[PDB]
């Protein structure tokens, strides 16, 4: 419910948020950290830094995948209203707050059975115009 305060069992998810940018997003989007660890559940704050360099504005309407492989279904909030990033003039700062916990339910099916690192691959690249 965008708390866990049952299924926070002392057991260690570890999370890996692997930020990747390129020309597209002209964006100095930097991760807080490479990863997080979580009780599965525990209810974390991760901001994220999207400073734009370029020399017009962009969008930044960017592409991520929530999973290591396996997984992904038992990520808690794939997605929600009102994207963080989305557009910046040449020069500003963005800066909006994440919040991330794994659901034990992973730890259910042979799918994953094991898989525990709910990886996410974040892929900033839009559309640049020339920064």
């Amino acid at each position: 419910v965008e708390q866990a305060s049952d299924l926070i069992l002392d057991e260690k998810i570890k999370v890996t948020f692997d930020a990747n940018v390129a020309a597209g997003l002209p964006w100095e989007f930097v991760p807080v950290q490479r990863d997080i660890d979580v009780r599965i559940g525990e209810t974390v704050q991760i901001m994220y830094r999207a400073k734009n360099l370029a020399s017009t504005p962009t969008t930044g309407q960017a592409t991520f995948n929530v999973t290591p492989m396996a997984a992904g279904a038992y990520f808690n909030k794939v997605q929600c209203f009102c994207f963080t990033e989305t557009t910046l003039e040449p020069g500003e700062e963005m800066e909006m707050p994440v919040v991330f916990f794994v659901d034990p339910e992973i730890v259910k099916p042979v799918e994953t059975q094991g898989i525990k690192t709910l990886t996410l691959s974040y892929t900033f690249y839009p559309r640049e115009p020339s920064k």
